[PDB]
């Protein structure tokens, strides 16, 4: 797992998040839908918006990047026993969304190239570590909780 030093990392580069949670969420969904447009086919709800710039400009996919966010900080700050907070995330993304681990896989992707833009002093080599392994324990523990579905 992570140490408290890397938790420490991860959860302080994530109050930088928590100052503006809808640009960050809206970046993260423009990066993956941009980066991997079968992602985009899961979402009904966006299924208007056919380029970056109509991403940009819909204040409805800010929104929902905002709610992934927020979802993700609470994970987060439970540090390595985070099961209560996943177990109803990977219920609702394996059964109703159908969202393949991948999938989870190139959200964090787009996660950390985020963070690299946003704060590129902070989120230094050391930070990006930790915040990888975060993130990785994330896509472990859903991919666990999805075979007990
Ligand atoms: C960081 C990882 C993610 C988090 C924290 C997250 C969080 C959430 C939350 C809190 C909701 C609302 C409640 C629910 O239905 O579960 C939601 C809905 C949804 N999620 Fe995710 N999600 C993540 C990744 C993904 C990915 C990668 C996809 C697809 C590629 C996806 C597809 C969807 C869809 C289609 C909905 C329903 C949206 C709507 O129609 O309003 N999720 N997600």
């Amino acid at each position: 797992g992570l140490s408290d030093g890397e938790w420490q990392l991860v959860l302080n580069v994530w109050g930088k998040v928590e100052a503006d949670i809808p640009g960050h969420g809206q970046e993260v969904l423009i990066r993956l839908f941009k980066g991997h447009p079968e992602t985009l086919e899961k979402f009904d709800r966006f299924k208007h918006l056919k380029s970056e710039d109509e991403m940009k400009a819909s204040e409805d996919l800010k929104k929902h990047g905002a709610t992934v966010l927020t979802a993700l900080g609470g994970i987060l700050k439970k540090k390595g026993h985070h099961e209560a907070e996943i177990k109803p995330l990977a219920q609702s993304h394996a059964t109703k969304h159908k969202i393949p681990v991948k999938y989870l896989e190139f959200i964090s992707e787009a996660i950390i190239q985020v963070l690299q833009s946003k704060h590129p002093g902070d989120f230094g080599a050391d930070a990006q570590g930790a915040m990888n392994k975060a993130l990785e324990l994330f896509r472990k523990d859903m991919a666990s909780n999805y075979k007990e579905l």
